[PDB]
């Protein structure tokens, strides 16, 4: 119940506000949910903590959202943590956009700082606007 394809997901995300959201551009908010999920908006991930990691997004169950599972779950975002496990991703970016408001932005998600940052992550939305098909893509910020 879909695993996105990467411009479907990326145009997605620039339909709702993370391009350019407090630093960082489109490319990596790609590249963090495919090395997080694979785009796929059902993974679950359970952790020694006694958490799990749901959506595609992978977003954990101590401190964000809250499955009725999770001891000590603080859920910041207060959703329900299945809100998040659901194929239209208000719910999972409305939780991220709050996760890099909690600290130095993208260091929650450990796939981005290791597979995505220091990468050229511009490459990610190439070829897009979803996949329009002449050389590379789309233009969404900073123009010169």
């Amino acid at each position: 119940m879909k695993v996105f394809g990467r411009c479907e997901l990326a145009a997605a995300m620039k339909r709702h506000g993370l391009d350019n959201y407090r630093g960082y551009s489109l490319g990596n908010w790609v590249c963090a949910a495919k090395f997080e999920s694979n785009f796929n908006t059902q993974a679950t991930n359970r952790n020694t903590d006694g958490s799990t990691d749901y959506g595609i997004l992978q977003i954990n169950s101590r401190w964000w959202c809250n499955d009725g599972r999770t001891p000590g779950s603080r859920n910041l975002c207060n959703i329900p943590c299945s809100a998040l496990l659901s194929s239209d991703i208000t719910a999972s970016v409305n939780c991220a956009k709050k996760i890099v408001s909690d600290g130095n932005g993208m260091n929650a998600w450990v796939a981005w700082r290791n597979r995505c940052k220091g990468t050229d992550v511009q490459a990610w939305i190439r070829g897009c606007r979803l996949q329009q098909h002449h050389l590379g893509g789309a233009k969404q910020a900073g123009d010169v």
